[PDB]
């Protein structure tokens, strides 16, 4: 069984460490990126999500509150365990920035993807 | 000041419920969808977010566990509010599907759109 | 059969036209966005896309060359006719910026939708 | 200056072939996935674009109509050329299949990434 607890890299660099997975799927943990708009300002940021319990190769979703900006990422995902029993986190992710006014909604929301796999 | 905290509904008929924020910005909640891969089946599933707490139009995330499907959903976006106190849920979301394998990833995630309004 | 020949706005109250389809289903037209990273220096930008031709609610894809930035807009979508014979397309966006290198890719892309109806 | 004309393939194995790029950026071509919803009924299928001129890294969009589905695919992304002079598209895409009628559109849009190379 996949667990999304333990620490990870993805392919920007980034690391994040996930903790205890609770029986309702919850866990929280921080999320250290390595890029941003304001690289300067980046700091250590929380993040809480849900995966799904019964599963093997459970979906899963987090949000991270940037604690640095005024921006909101959320990914999700599944993971995937190999042939030789490796793991890799597939994920999509939208980063909401904040914007003025409803007007300037449009150009709110960047989308991308990440591959995480585990630190050690 | 925007609030999350509440009873909403979105353009698809959806609604949910969403406690009280905490000095973190997080939340838990409760999501009724109206739509589904396979409607007959929809039950109540849960969500939990962080939103910022400082900003008067915050942004937020959260993720939807959804209890009646192998899916999960993350949705983000920036509550707004206008002239006369209404506020209003902009919002996007991923929806991920489990899939057999990492071949099949490129299949696995739904994109789309959300508006939210108070109910009463 | 819902055609998409003719002069549409969108939710955002930008506007286009697109010309006749051909019998692979290929379109050109103008566009004209409401809105922009900077909006002082809007100008028509060419559409050029292909539709399905045989169904009677064709989902379709274009992309918007603007012609005042280095970004690219794609847009894809269906047309759907209600029982009184009006149509609505129904479409969602990628919008490409342009970055120095490789290294901001991750950054480079916003999404979204739109509902267009038509003019008249 | 990164042109799209010339063959590519991208991580999931597909391959595109893109003709000349006329002094409007436009360009035509074929495209064969490597992966489907019905990999069966695979067929080359004609896509059609838009590049940009003068940037020696490009943005562009194209639009694939898959001749083998209703569904329709844009695609939208950047050339980047390396300090070496090796040719990379960075692209991100939506796909939109065909539903039954509007009360399905929430379902109907899949996004991704893809990672495009030369073949020769
Ligand atoms: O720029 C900000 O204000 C917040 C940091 C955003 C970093 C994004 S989240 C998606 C992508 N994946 C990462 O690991 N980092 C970037
Ligand atoms: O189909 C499933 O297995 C889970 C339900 C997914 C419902 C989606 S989430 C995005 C969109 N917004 C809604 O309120 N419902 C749909
Ligand atoms: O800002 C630019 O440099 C180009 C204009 C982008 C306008 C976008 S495309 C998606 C959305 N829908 C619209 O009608 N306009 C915006
Ligand atoms: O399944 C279909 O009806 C049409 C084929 C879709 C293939 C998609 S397009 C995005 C992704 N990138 C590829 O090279 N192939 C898949």
């Amino acid at each position: 069984k996949c667990s999304l607890t333990g620490k990870w890299t993805n392919n920007l660099g980034s690391i994040m460490t996930i903790r205890a997975v609770n029986s309702r799927g919850e866990f929280t943990g921080t999320y250290l990126t390595a890029v941003a708009d304001n690289p300067g300002n980046i700091t250590l940021s929380p993040l809480l999500g849900i995966q799904h319990k019964r599963a093997s190769q459970p979906t899963f979703g987090f949000t991270v509150h940037w604690n640095f900006s005024e921006s909101t990422t959320v990914f999700t995902g599944q993971c995937f365990i190999d042939r030789n029993g490796k793991e890799v986190l597939k994920t999509m992710w939208l980063l909401r920035s904040s914007v003025n006014d409803i007007s300037y909604d449009w150009k709110a929301t960047r989308v991308g993807y990440n591959n995480f796999t585990r630190l050690s």
